[PDB]
C-alpha cells in the first residue's frame, strides 16, 4: 500500500536516478489507482559518524550545519547549488570511508576546504579566515601566497 | 554505487517486504565485491521543501506568502475560494513532485503564473505585472499580446 | 521628559524651522545630560471628513487604508517615500479644502490616481485595474490608450 | 504660515500640555486672523527612513539586516557586544542625522566599513569581500594595501 493519496497497494514506478553519487535511489512513482505521481528515496540503513567538536564533545553529524557554513563563504559567488550537494556528498562520502564511530570537526572543515579550492578561490579565502581564525591581515596574504603554489 | 563499504556500483537485492504499514520498502542489499548485506528504507517524501529567495536565502515554505500574492492579484475577481485552494493544493503537489530538498522563488511564481491563467486572466496579469517587475505600460500590452496568440488557437 | 536615549526631563532647543509650507515646524532639541541632538516635528491634529464606502456605509478616514492601497500599486516601483507623503498630504488636504461632512470613497480614489499618474504610470494601471474593476484584458489597453492619446 | 484654515503666517500659542511620560507636546494654537483654536503635537522623530535597495526598491529599515551582516564578518573576533551596539546606536545615529526620508543600501554599508575599520581589521576585510564583491583572490591584496599605507 504504497500510495499516501488514495492509500491503494500498487504503485507503478517510472524513473530510477542515482542521485548523491549512488549513496540513494530516487524513483518516480504513480498509483494505478488515482493520477498521482510522487518521488521516493530508497537510502542505505547506516549512520554517518559523530562529529568531535573543537570542546571535545560528541554531537550527531548535521549536514546543514556543513552545508551553512559553505553558503557562508560562498555569499555572491557563482558556484552552483548543484555543485555544492556534489562537494557535500562527497565530503559525506569520504567520512563514510573512515569507517570510524566520529570524526573529528577538523577533519570535516578541511574536506571543506578540498572542495571549495575547486568551486571558487575567492570562496575558499572567505572561508579560511574564519576556520583558520584570522587574527592578523596578513594571514590574508599568507592563504593566498599558499594557494598560487 | 550503492555499496557503502567498499564502493561497489553494482548492488544485488534478496528481499523486499512493504513495512511500516505500507509507507516505506525494507530491502535487502548485498554487494558483490565485499559480499557484505545491508538493510534498505525507500520512504515518499512528502515535506514541502525550502524556497530559495530571490536573494538566495533559504526560507521555510509558507502556504499564506503564497496565498497572499494570489489574492492580491484576484481582487474583485469571481473566482471562488475552492477553486483558489485547489490551485494552491495542485502548486504544492507538483512542487513535492520534483523530489527536492529547495525550489527556487521563481518556480513557484511560474506554478501561479499557470494557475491564475486558468482562474482568472485579468487576475494574471495583475500578478505578472508585478512578478515580472513591469517598468513600462507598454509591457501590460505584451502579456497581453503573448496571450491572445495562444486563444486565437 | 523628552529625551529619548536618556531619558531626562529637560530637553533645551536651539534651531525653530518651519517646514511644509508652514504645515509644521523643524526643531533640534540637545538633551542637557547625554548631550545628542535629534529633530521634532510639530504638526497639527486636524479633522478629516467620514468616508462615504461604495455601500453608502459611514466610515472614519483612514490614512492607512489609503497609503495600503497605494502602495499595493506601488510595488517595486523607484518612487521616493518623500514623494508618497507629498501625494498623500495633498489628498488630505484637498479632502479638508471642500469643507464637508464626509466625502465619498469614489473621491478619494479619483485624487489617488491623479498622484499615481504622476508618480508612477505602470502604478498607476496597477491601481486603476483594481479600482476600476478590470473584467476583461482589453481594460488595460483602454485605460494605457486613455493616457498616451488625451495626456 | 502655520495656519491651516486662513493660512496666515503668525500663529500665537495658548497651551503646552505632555503626551504622558513627556514624549510628546500638545499645544493649543490660535491665529490672529480668522481666531480659531486649533491643537498641535511636537513628537521625537525616532522612525528610521526607508532604505533605497541596489535595485532602486524602498525597503523598512531592519536592523536585524544590518548586524546580521556585521556579525558574520565579526565571526570569532574579540569585539564585544557592547561595541557592536554602539556602532550599530551610531550608524542608526548618522542616518537620522541626514534628515531624509530615504537613505541608499550603499551608504548603510559605507558606514558599517566605517565602523568595522575601527573595530576589526580582519572582519572589515570580510565585510569588504561580500560588500564590493570580490571576483578574484587579488581584491584582497589590494584592500590589505590599501589599509597599510595608514
Ligand atoms: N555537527 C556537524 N555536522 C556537520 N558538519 C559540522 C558539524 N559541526 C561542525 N561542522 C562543520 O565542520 C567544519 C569545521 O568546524 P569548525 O572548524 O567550525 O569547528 P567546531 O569545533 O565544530 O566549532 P564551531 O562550529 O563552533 O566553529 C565546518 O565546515 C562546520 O560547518
Ligand atoms: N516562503 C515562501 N513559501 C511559499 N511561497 C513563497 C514563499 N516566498 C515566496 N513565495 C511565492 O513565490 C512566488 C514568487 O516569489 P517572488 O517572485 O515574489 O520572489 P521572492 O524572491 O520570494 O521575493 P518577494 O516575495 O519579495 O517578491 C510568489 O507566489 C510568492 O508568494
Ligand atoms: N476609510 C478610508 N479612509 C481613507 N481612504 C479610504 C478609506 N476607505 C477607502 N479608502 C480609499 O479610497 C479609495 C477608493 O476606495 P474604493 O474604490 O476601494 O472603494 P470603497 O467603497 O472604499 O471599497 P473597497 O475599499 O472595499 O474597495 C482607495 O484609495 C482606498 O484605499
Ligand atoms: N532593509 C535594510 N535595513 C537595514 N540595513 C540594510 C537593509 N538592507 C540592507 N542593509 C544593509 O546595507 C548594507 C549594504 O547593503 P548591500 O551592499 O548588501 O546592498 P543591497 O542593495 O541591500 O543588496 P543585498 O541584498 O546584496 O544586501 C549592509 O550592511 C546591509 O546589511
Ligand atoms: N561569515 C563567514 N564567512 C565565511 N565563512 C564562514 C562564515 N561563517 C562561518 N563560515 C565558515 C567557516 C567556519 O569555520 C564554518 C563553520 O561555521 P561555525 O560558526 O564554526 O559553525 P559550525 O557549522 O561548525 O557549527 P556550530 O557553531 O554549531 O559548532 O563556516
Ligand atoms: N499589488 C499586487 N497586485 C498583484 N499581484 C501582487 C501584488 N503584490 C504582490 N503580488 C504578487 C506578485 C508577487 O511577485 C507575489 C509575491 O508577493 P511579494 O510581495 O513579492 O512577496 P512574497 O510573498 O514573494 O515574499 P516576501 O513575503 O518575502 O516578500 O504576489
Ligand atoms: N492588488 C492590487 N494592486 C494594485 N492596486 C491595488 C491592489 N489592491 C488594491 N489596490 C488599490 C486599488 C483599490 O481600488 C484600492 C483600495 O483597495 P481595497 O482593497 O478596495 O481597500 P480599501 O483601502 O478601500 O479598504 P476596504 O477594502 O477595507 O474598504 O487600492
Ligand atoms: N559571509 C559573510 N562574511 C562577511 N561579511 C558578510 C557575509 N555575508 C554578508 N556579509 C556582509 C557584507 C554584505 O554586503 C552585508 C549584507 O549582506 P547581504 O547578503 O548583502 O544582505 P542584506 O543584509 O543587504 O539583505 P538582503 O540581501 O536580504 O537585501 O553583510
Ligand atoms: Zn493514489
Ligand atoms: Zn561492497
Ligand atoms: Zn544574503
Ligand atoms: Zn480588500
Ligand atoms: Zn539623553
Ligand atoms: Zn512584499
Ligand atoms: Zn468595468
Ligand atoms: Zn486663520
Ligand atoms: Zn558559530
Amino acid at each position: 500500500m504504497h500510495c499516501p493519496f488514495c492509500f491503494a497497494v500498487d504503485t507503478k514506478v517510472i524513473d530510477s536516478r542515482l542521485v548523491g553519487e549512488g549513496s540513494s535511489v530516487r524513483r518516480r512513482r504513480q498509483c494505478l489507482v488515482c493520477n498521482e505521481r510522487f518521488t521516493t528515496f530508497e537510502v542505505a540503513e547506516l549512520v554517518m559518524p559523530r562529529v568531535v567538536k573543537s570542546n571535545d564533545v560528541r554531537e550527531p553529524f548535521n549536514e546543514e550545519k556543513l552545508r551553512s557554513g559553505m553558503l557562508r563563504a560562498l555569499e555572491k559567488r557563482p558556484v552552483s547549488s548543484d555543485d555544492v550537494e556534489m562537494a557535500i556528498n562527497h565530503i559525506k562520502s569520504q567520512l563514510r570511508a573512515t569507517g570510524e564511530r566520529e570524526v573529528p570537526s577538523k577533519m570535516i572543515g578541511n574536506l571543506v576546504m578540498e572542495q571549495l579550492k575547486k568551486l571558487d578561490k575567492v570562496a575558499y579565502i572567505r572561508f579560511a579566515s574564519v576556520y583558520r581564525s584570522f587574527e592578523d591581515i596578513k594571514d590574508f596574504g599568507e592563504e593566498i601566497a599558499r594557494l598560487e603554489d
